[PDB]
């Protein structure tokens, strides 16, 4: 590969150099011949595969503290060497694990929030033994990132993978979801997303209410044992009601959703450790509510509901009848966080912010990898700056990752 | 291997077979993807590339091997020895053009691929000739507004200096003008290209729609203007079904999308001049013509004509304004008969024609980052649909703006 690498943006015309690429540790699926962009995704490490992968990241951390080939990195490069030589595996100081987690957000190449990377709080559950101390430790992190809708971002992480049959996992996808039920009828009441983890609650013992908008237990798993059911506080679950500024009639709908995006299911990968338990949390971007879960077929599918009450000519897709009730859906959604004064962003301040972040980045740290697909949103893509954007994307670690689904693997007790 | 693409929404699983036919890099790697960067001859290369073309074109008329294939094979090498170059079928022509639509990995338009009239203007020698061939094509495929895809295709390139080109990036597009004030009147995008015009000798109407002149090239020879006969050039007149103040805002556009500035290459064969049109897709009026920043920018004026609170971004005012300016698009070219397709119905056109590819052919190029319309994004079926990526050949390629390359 060749040491510079420019990216432009086809709006203003700024042109960016990439040097960061070059640090790029993992396949993206693409090759000299395919692109692989589009799709979705493109047992333990052993001694000699950890050792220059710990130090790949002591050495990063010492670099970004201004403290690269001092005593005390050379210190902890020794000590982190022979730990591993003697417990095949080594433990991060708060400091290492603070940098690698914030460092995992910076370099998510899909996620627009980034400008916000450097304040995150680390709560670390490293100490963890039982699934009840896992379901304290994320009571404490639901409270503390809502913050009575003030949102702040957070991740709380729990002890990091030994030998591959002591995991701790969250098994819900996110820590706040609604239920969906599979009727005998072939129709879904509740989040069809969440029918295959709703069925596997109620098996361990869950009494679902069958509601539309029920929130789900948490289902936690320690140390490799079998996972447990917990209900989360309901005063901890903070939600807002979906109203329109202008139509009485939108509250009749019956929609809320939940103030907190808290994805649970991913895989923080730092120095060659694996933290397989490690719920992260941020704030929502309008569209991910108005556009995908209140509009994607798969999912509430409101759109036909809504544009019967606007009114509109639906027997043309040329009457663009959808595209209307898409707009009104997401004013409704923002209009409805601003009012109960819950931290929400719409996707234009978003893009935008996301766009200064990405050139302070190249200015400051040689580039940012970023994932168009992803970064580009849902609706109106090209009225936002980011389409016009021109992105190299690259994978950087620390990382988070994707992880198979907990039920497909535990071996049960 | 064989690679599977998923679509989300309806759990289809197709399998691509056809990528390992490609040997041209799409500009990625094993450690960078780049699938959002817009643009990541001799006698010794210039053989096999033929030769592979007419394997190709041979084995897809069911007669791989045959005595016409063979002996085709030593009148194309025989050819090359001879003259350095060989010269198409007019069978191949019009299978290679065909071909190059179908490889397109960025059009959504081609389930219409095999329906291409090709119009063969390889006997070109002047600009004269250009422009009579290109007033035939914009006639046949306008069509009265009943659109036909069509492509003209002219000699092929020799060696550099003697090349036919197309200036227009478009045969039909608006002028723009810098204003003393620093401001842009007309198509900002066109500015360059109508200066250009204006120092040959163009008098431009300096109005906010003015159809640019032709700018012809034959032979490496300096361009030549030309004046489409403007009743050839179908324009619709845009105004909205509900807002009867629309049509105060004076918009029109085209009906004919006619691409002049793209390379056709066949069998490594380089035709720099082939201008092709087929019809619009609504968005790429209503969303990128009219509400682009760098081009007619109507987002702010529509939505104050929609009394709408443009104080804060959060109210999606600029959401708003774009739909109602894509109502008025589709309503006004169907209400005059002009052929238009929206961003729905092209989608799900696109994605059953996927389907056929994967039957038929094993695959389909696909650039998602194109394919997938500038509104309303994961509201049609192509956002939820995964695709390959790939460059297979014949294939349209770009090539740089004629003004940069030529001595006078
Ligand atoms: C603070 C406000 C934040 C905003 C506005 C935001 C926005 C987004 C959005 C809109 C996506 C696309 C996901 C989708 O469409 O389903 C995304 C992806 C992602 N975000 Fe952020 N995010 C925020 C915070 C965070 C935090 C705190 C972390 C981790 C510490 C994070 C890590 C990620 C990762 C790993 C992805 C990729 C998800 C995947 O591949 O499935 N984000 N972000
Ligand atoms: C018949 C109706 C057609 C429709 C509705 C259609 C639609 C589109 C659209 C919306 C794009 C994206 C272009 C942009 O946003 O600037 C595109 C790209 C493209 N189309 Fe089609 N198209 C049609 C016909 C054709 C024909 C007849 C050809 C050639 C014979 C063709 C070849 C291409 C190529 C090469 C591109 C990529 C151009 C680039 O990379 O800039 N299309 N098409
Ligand atoms: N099928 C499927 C399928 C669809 C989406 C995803 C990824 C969803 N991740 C969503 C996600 C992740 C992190 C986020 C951080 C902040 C925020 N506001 N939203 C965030 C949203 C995976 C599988
Ligand atoms: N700057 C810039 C810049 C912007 C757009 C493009 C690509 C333009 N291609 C437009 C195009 C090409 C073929 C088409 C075929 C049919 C159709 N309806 N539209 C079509 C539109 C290149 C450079
Ligand atoms: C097929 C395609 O890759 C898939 O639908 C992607 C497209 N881009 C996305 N972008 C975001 N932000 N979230 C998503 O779930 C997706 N889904
Ligand atoms: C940077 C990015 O590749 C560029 O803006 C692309 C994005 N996708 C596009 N898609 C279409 N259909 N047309 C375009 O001009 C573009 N522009
Ligand atoms: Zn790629």
């Amino acid at each position: 590969c060749p040491r510079f690498l420019k990216v432009k943006n086809w709006e203003t015309e700024v042109v960016l150099t990439d040097t960061l690429h070059l640090k790029s540790t993992l396949e993206t699926g693409c090759t000299e011949y395919i692109c692989m962009g589009s799709i979705m995704h493109p047992d333990v490490a052993t001694k000699d595969q950890l050792f220059p992968l710990a130090k790949e990241f002591i050495d990063q951390y010492y670099s970004s503290i201004k403290r690269f080939g001092s005593k005390a990195h050379m210190e902890r490069l020794e000590e982190v060497n022979k730990e591993i030589d003697t417990t095949s595996t080594y433990q991060l100081k708060d400091t290492e694990l603070i940098y690698g987690a914030k460092h995992a957000w910076r370099n998510a190449s899909r996620c627009v929030g980034r400008i916000q990377w450097s304040k995150l709080q680390v709560f670390d559950a490293r100490d963890c033994t039982t699934a009840h101390g896992m379901f304290n430790y994320i009571c404490n992190h639901v409270k503390y990132a809502t913050n009575k809708g003030n949102l702040r971002s957070a991740i709380t992480i729990f002890p990091q993978r030994t030998d591959g049959k002591h995991d701790f996992r969250v098994w819900n996808s996110q820590l706040i979801r609604y239920a969906g039920y599979k009727q005998p009828d072939g129709s879904t009441l509740g989040d069809p997303a969440n029918v295959q983890f709703t069925e596997i609650c109620i098996q361990q013992g869950w009494k679902p209410p069958r509601g539309r908008f029920d929130v789900l237990p948490l289902l936690l798993q320690a140390n490799g044992n079998d996972p447990e059911l917990f209900q989360i506080p309901p005063e901890l679950v903070l939600e807002v009601p979906i109203r329109h500024p202008k139509f009485e009639w939108f509250k009749d709908l019956g929609l809320k959703w939940y103030g907190l995006p808290a994805v649970s299911n991913m895989l923080l990968e730092i120095g060659g450790l694996e933290f397989s338990a490690c719920p992260f949390s941020g704030w929502y971007m309008g569209t991910e509510i108005g556009v995908r879960d209140y509009c994607d077929n798969s999912r509430y599918n409101i759109l036909e509901e809504v544009a019967k009450k606007m009114n509109l000519d639906m027997r043309k897709t040329s009457s663009l009848w959808k595209d209307q009730a898409l707009v009104e859906i997401n004013i409704a959604v923002l209009y409805s966080f601003q009012s109960d004064k819950v931290t929400i962003v719409d996707h234009h301040s978003a893009t935008e912010s996301f766009i200064k972040h990405m050139e302070n980045e190249y200015r400051c740290r040689g580039g940012c990898p970023a994932d168009w697909v992803w970064i580009v949103p849902p609706m109106s893509g090209s009225i936002t700056p980011v389409f016009h954007q021109e992105m190299l994307n690259y994978r950087l670690t620390p990382s988070f990752e994707y992880q198979p689904d907990p039920w497909n693997t535990h071996v049960w007790k």
